[PDB]
C-alpha cells in the first residue's frame, strides 16, 4: 500500500479482542497509529513499548489511538505485557495485534526481504481510514516516539487548517513556528499571492513561498 | 521494494551528471541517503533543502552521501538551487536526481495514491547497496533531518559493532546511552547470557534483555 | 495516434489551471495547436515560446488556440515564464501543460526512442476534436511557426471551401495562390471536368488536375 | 502431504538453532517425530510438552528424535520452556521450531480450516526422509504420547524385521504379541504358506493370515 | 481435506446399500467414524475389523457410527465378512464402503504416495458434518481402537461442555480427569481468571492454565 | 486405444506376480488375450472363468496366453479362484490382473459410462505387441470363448500366410474354409490376378475376389 | 464412445436416403446394429454382406435393424450391391451409410491406427439410443453374424426380464439355458437370497450365484 | 473463400463510384463476374480488357455483369482506360475496382505467394450472391474469355433447368449438346431411372448415367 | 493454398500404387496436372475422364502428367475405370488418387461449402513443385480440357522463353500468335524498351506493351 490509500478492511485478533480495522477507530471518529515490532520478549521492542506507553496519553489527547502488532500469538503478547508490568511497573494499555501468520504484515509491506517477522513499521491513519504517513525502521534501530508525535501533530494541523508544515516544525530554521501556504499553481493564483502580500496578509520569499502564523 | 532489499540498478540524471545507482556510491565505499520532494520551487521542499545543506557535513562525516530527487527536470533543479543561493544565502552541494517521468519514484513507491509527483521519501542505503530504512512523509508535512541523522548514526553503529539501539538512543528512558546485545535465540545462547552476567561482563533485565556501554 | 483520429479525452494540469481536452476548446468552437517542448529553461524552447507569443494573436484571430506541454511541473513553468518576461520583456499568455510523468506525451508519441522527455511535436486539432496534422521535430532543431501558420490557414480554407492547397500555397510555383479542385474519381466526373473546360468554368492541365481562383 | 511422501526440504529456526529438514536428522541416519501445538502458553499444549518430555529418552532410545513446533517465535518458545521449568520442574530438551508465519505448517496441512495457527499434528519420518505416519488432532483434544510410542515401536520393528503388526500390538486380542507375515500375494506364495503350515513353521487362520513370534 | 472442513457430499456403495455422506448419519443426529483398510482378506485388516466389532457398541453409545472402506468390491467385502464369521465367530454389523476405484479414498488423502490402495485412515465426523480429527497409519502397523475411543469421548465432551482435554485425558499426569478451561485471550478475560481463582471455583497454574472437574 | 496400436507399456500386479505388459509375453514370442470381468464373486464372471479354463490349453497350443483383469484386489482374486476349485472342481491356471483403481482399465476404455468397474472387454495382442482385435461386451451378457477362439485362429493364419479370412471362417457360406487373397489394389495387380485365374492357381468371383485352399 | 453412452445425434447419407441417427430407429421403437466394412468391392466385406443379408430377417424379427457403413460414396455402394445381386443372387435390403470422409467413423473409433478406412466394427444400439455392445475386428478377419445374433438375443432378454446371461447362453456349460439373477450386493439381499433358496424357488452355487429358468 | 460460400459483404471504390458487393448486382437480380488483373498499364492485362470489352454485351444479355479489380488506385484506372481508348479505339464500359491495399484481393485469395499484387482471378457470383466458380490464372498467362462464357452459360442453365453439363458442353464427345440428369443416389431413385428408361423420357448408359435433350 | 506456393509433400494411394507428391513427378523432371472429380460412377465425371484420356498423350507430350482424385477408394476407382473400358472402349491409363478421407482434398481446398466430396478442381504443378494455376469448377459444370491444354502449353512456353501470353493466345484479337515481352518496371528498363524498338527487335503500342514473334 501507499500514502493516500485507504487502510484495507481487515479483521484482527488483539489483546483487547477481535476488531475491525480501520472501522474500530474511524467510527469513534479517531485516528490511529499502527506500529509493529519484530518480536515479543526482545530488548529494543521492549524499550519502544515502555516509550510508547509513557506517551500514550499524548497521542490519545490528540485523538490518535496507538495499536501494535507482531507475528507472535496473543498469549505470548499478554505474557510479555505481564513481564513489563512485573519488572518495569509500566502497564501497557493499548491493543496489540497478534498477526499469527503475518498476513496483515505482508499486505502492509512490514516484512523485510528474506525475513519472516516484521521490522519496525509505523502507519498513521486518520479518522477517514486514510493512510497519512509510513515509516519503516529496521529491527536493529529503535524509533523515537517523539518524532512520530511531531508528525501526527503536524498531520492534524495540516488537515484542520489547510496548511503545510515546514522542515522541523514548530522549530523551522527559516520561519520558526510559522506555517506554509500551499503554493500557487496558476497564473491567477500567483496574482492573488502577490496581492495578499501587498495587504500584509502573508509573508513570503517569493510568490510560491508564502507563510504565516497560526 | 522493502527494507533489506538491494537498491535497484538504475541510471539517473543528476545535477552532477548521469550516474548509476547504487554503484556510483558503493564503488566509492560510500553509503547514501536518497530523499525525494514533491517539486522544485515549492515552500516546504525549499525549507527541507536548506535544512539538509545545513547538515550535509554531518552526514558526509559518517560516510553517508545525500542525494535528492523530484519529478522535475535538471534545468529547473539548477535554477531552483540558484534561487536558494540568491535568496537564502546557502549553496546546495549535494546531487539532485531529475526523475523526469517518475520511473524511479514509482519503482520505489514514492508516489502517493492518485498523484503524479512524489511525496517525501527517504531511503538509507549502505555501501553494500542494501536499503536499510525507508520513510514516507506526506507532501504537507516536512521531515526533521535530525531524526534522520540519529537514524543513520544508529545504523552505522549497529553495523560496525554488532549491537542494536534502544528507543530514542542515546537518550533512552531505561538505559540512557547504553547499547543492546542482540537477544539470545537458542537454549545455548541463553546459558551463555546467564553466565555472562554471573560475573559482570554484561548487564541485563533478563536473559533476552542484555545491554552494555559501547 | 494518427491523422483523422479523435483527439483523446484527457484531463490536464496547466498554468491556467485544470482543463479537459479537446472539450475546453471544442465547446468554444475553436481549434487548438498543442505543441510540446523538451524542457523548461532550455534555449531552443525559449526561442520558440518567444516566436509563438509574437504570433499568438495571428492564430487566435483564426480561431486557433495555442497550448504548450512539457514534462516539467507547473511551478517551474511559471518561474520560466517569469524569466521570459524579465529578460525578453515578453508576456506569455497561452496555457502550458505540466505533463508530470509524460503520460499524455507518451500517448501522443511525443517522446523520442530512448528518451524521458518530449521532442518538438505539434498537433493541429479542429473544432470537431479531430487531429488534422502532426509534426515531430527533434530537440536539436527548433520549428518555424510561420510554416505552421500556413498549415492552419490551409486547413481552415480546405474545410470551409472544399478545396485542396497546392505545394507551398499560397505561393505555388505553377498556379500561385489559386486552389485545387479535388480530382474526378469516376468516368462520369471525368466527363464533367472536360465539359467544365473548353467553353468551361475551370482551368486545368488535365481532367484530374483542375484549379481555380479562391 | 500424504503417507509415503518425502518430507519437504526446508530451513527452520528452532530453540536449538537453525537447521534444515529432513537432512539434519536423515544425514545422521536418524528418525524424527515432528509434532505441532496451537500456541505457547496454552494449557493442553503445556500438558503435552510435560508428557513428551517425560518420554523423550524413550523415543531417542529408538533412534527417533522428537521436535515440536507452533507459529510462535523462538523467544516466546524459550520463555515458555522457562515457565515449564519454574512451575512443573521439568526441562524440555528437545528442539522446538518457530514457524513464524506458518509456512511449514501450511505445507504439512497442520492448519485447520478458517484457522491461522496449527492444530495438533504428528509426523513420523524415517532416516530416508519418508513420512511413515500422520496424526491430526484438534486443538481441544490432547494426544496420548503412549499410543504414539507404540506407533513408532511397531514402525521400527516392521522396518527391520519385515513383518506387519496386528491391531493393538503387542496386545492383540487374537494373537497377543505375535507378529503378522505379509500376506501371500501370488498363487506360488500361497503354496509356500500352506507348506510352511504343514511343517509347523508358522501358525495361521488361512493362507493369507499367517503369524509368528518375534 | 483438513480438520474443520465439512465432510464432502458423496454417494457411496456399501455392504448395507447405497448411502449419502455425511447426510445418512447427520440426519439421524449421529457422528460417524470413517476408517479405511488396505484390502479384504489381509491379516492386519482382519485383526482391526475384529477389534472394531468388539468395540462397536461402545462407539454407538456415544452416538458415533463406525463405517469402513477399501478399494475392494462389495461382493468381496461380504465374502470376507463371511470368512470372519465362520473362522472367528464374530459378526461384522457396521457398513463397509466399496470404493471401487478409490475415488473417495483419493479425495480424503487415504492413498499413500506411489500406491494403488488406501493406508489405515481414520476420520471422525460430527453431527454437523464437520471433520473433527484425522489419522493415517501405514499398511504395516495396525491401529489401537481404544485410542480412537478416548479421542471420540474427548471430542464429544469438548463439544458439549465447551472445555478442552489435557494430554492422555482422563488419565493426565498433572490433573487426572479434570478438564481445561479455554485460555483467556484478552486482557479483560485474564482479569476474570485471576478473580475466578482468588476466592473462586477455579484451580490454575497461571491465568492461562485453568482447570476444573466435570 | 484402437486396433493397430501397440499395447501400452504397463506394469501390472497379478495372481502370478508383478509383470510388465506386453513385454512379459512378447519376450517369449507369445501372443496374449487380455480380458476383463466386472468383479470377483459374481455369477456371469464365474461362468466365463470356467469356460476360459476349459479352453486355456487350446489357446496355449496356438501360442496365445490368456490373462484376466478385474478392478478387485489380488487377495480376493485368489480367494475367488479358491472358491472355483472347491465348488466347481476347476483349477484356474491363467494369471489375473488386480487393477486396483481401474487405471489400466480406463486406459483401455474398459469402463462403461457412469460405471466404476470394467465391462467384459477382450484385447488380442500379438507377439509384436500390436493390438489385433477388441471386444466390449456389457456386464449383463456373457461372452462366448469359442468365437474368440475362431478369431484368434484366423488371426494367426492371417499373419503367417498373408491371407484374409471370410465371414464365419472356416464355415463360410460361400467358400467354406478356403481363404481370401488380399484384393488387387492397382491396375498391374489386377492384371496378375486375371492371369492367376488363367493358369488356375486361384479361384475367383472377380479380379478383386480371389480365393484358394490353405 | 463406450458402452452405456448415448449414440451421438448425427445425420448420415445412405443408400436409402438421408437419415438422422439414432432417431430414425428409436422413434420406431427399434434397435439397430451399425456395422462398418473397410471398402466396397473387397472380398471379406462381400462375404459379410452376403452373410448379413441371409440373417437380416432374423435380426428384423427381434426388432433390430442392420445398417452398414464405409468411407466409399453412395454411388459405389449401389454398384457393389448390384454386383452382389448379379453374382451372388442376393438382394441387399438394409441401408448402407456413405461416410464420405470418415467423420462418423472417427467419431466412433472405427479407424485402425495409421489407416484412412474403417476396420470391421459393430455397435448394438437399443430403442433408447444407448450403445449396448461394441466389437472391433480387423480387416483381415471377418466376423460371425451368429455370435452377434446370440449377443443381441441375450441383450434383449436381459433388458426385458432383468436377468444376466452366462457364458455361451443359451448353451452354458454349467447351467444350460437358465438365466442368472443379478448378485446380491448387500447384507440384506444376501439374506433374502438364502431364503429364496433352501426351501424356496431358486437354484444357486452360493448366495451370489443364483439362477433359474425363464 | 470457396465455391458455395456467400460472396463477402464489402464496400468497394470503382471507376463508376463506390458500391456495395454483392448487393449492387444481387438486389438488381443480376449475376456478376469479378475478375482481377495484376496491374494497370501492363500488356497481358490490356489484351484481356480489350478481350472483355468485346464480349461485355454477351455477358450482359445473360444477366451477368463484368467487374474488374487490381491493387492500383482509381485515378490510374481512369488514365489506363483513357490510354486504351486513345490507342486501341475501344471504350471500356464495365466498372473496375480500385482495391488500394489489396484487402478484398487477399480476402478472395487473389494474391499469389510472395506477391503483393493479384494474379488473374475470376469469380462467378449468382443473383443469390453465391460464388459458383473460381479460376486463378498466373500473371504470365492470359485467360480466354470464351471459356468463361461457356462456363457462365452452363452455370445459368444448370440453375434454371436443374441439370448438369457434360465435358466441353455443348460440344461433348459422347452426347453432343444434351444435358445430364443428376445421378440417382438411393435404391428408390435407381428404380425410377430404370422405369423411365424402359419406354420413357430417358436415355442412358447405366442407371447412374442418364441424359436428355434440353 | 495459392499460386506460387509449393505443392504440399504428401503420400497418396492411387490406382497405380502408393506414391509421394510432388516427388514422384518432379524427380522425373516432369510437370503434372492434378484434377479432382466429385465421385466415381457419376455422369459428368465420366464424360471428363473420357475427355481427358483422349487428350492424355497431348499433355504427356508437353512433359505434363495427368493424375486424378476423388474421395472414393481405390477398388471402386478400378471398377469405375473397368466400367469405362467395358462400355466406352476407352482405357484410362493415368493414375487416380483415392483420397479416402478427403484429407488432401481439404488441404488443397477442393471441397465446396457444406460438402463432403470434392468439386472439379485442377492444379498445374511444374517440375519444381510449384503450383502454377488453379481452377475450381462446380459439380454441375464439366470442364473443357482443351482450355487446360492451352493453359499448360502457354505455361510451358512462358517458363522456357520468359515471355507472357496474351488473352486467348495463340489467337489474340490484337497480336494473334505473337507473345508478350514482360513490361519494363524501372526507368532504365523503359529506356532500353524504346531502344529495342528504335531498331527492330520488338513491336509495341507503348514502352510497357512490347511484343514479338515466338
Amino acid at each position: 500500500v501507499v500514502i493516500g490509500e485507504k487502510f484495507p478492511e481487515v479483521e484482527v485478533k488483539t489483546t483487547h479482542g477481535v476488531i475491525k480495522l480501520p472501522d474500530y477507530f474511524t467510527k469513534q471518529g479517531k485516528w490511529f497509529i499502527l506500529f509493529s515490532h519484530p518480536a515479543d520478549f526482545t530488548p529494543v521492542c521492549t524499550t519502544e513499548f515502555y516509550g510508547m506507553q509513557k506517551r500514550v496519553e499524548e497521542f490519545r489527547k490528540l485523538g490518535v489511538e496507538p495499536i501494535g502488532l507482531s507475528v507472535d500469538q496473543v498469549f505470548s503478547h499478554i505474557k510479555w505485557i505481564e513481564w513489563i508490568k512485573d519488572n518495569l511497573s509500566v502497564e501497557i494499555d493499548f491493543p496489540v495485534i497478534a498477526d499469527d501468520r503475518g498476513e496483515l504484515a505482508e499486505k502492509l509491506g512490514m516484512i523485510p526481504s528474506g525475513a519472516t517477522i516484521t521490522a519496525r513499521a509505523v502507519f498513521v491513519v486518520d479518522d477517514k481510514g486514510i493512510i497519512r504517513a509510513i515509516v519503516y525502521y529496521p529491527a536493529e534501530v529503535g524509533r523515537d516516539w517523539d518524532e512520530i508525535l511531531r508528525l501526527v501533530k503536524a498531520l492534524k494541523i495540516s488537515t484542520e487548517k489547510g496548511v503545510a508544515l515546514p522542515h522541523k516544525w514548530p522549530n523551522n530554521e527559516l520561519i520558526g513556528d510559522k506555517v506554509i501556504v500551499p503554493p500557487a499553481s496558476t497564473i491567477e493564483e500567483k496574482k492573488q499571492r502577490e496581492e495578499a502580500k501587498a495587504k500584509g496578509e502573508i509573508e513570503c520569499y517569493d510568490w510560491w513561498f508564502c507563510y504565516k502564523k497560526l
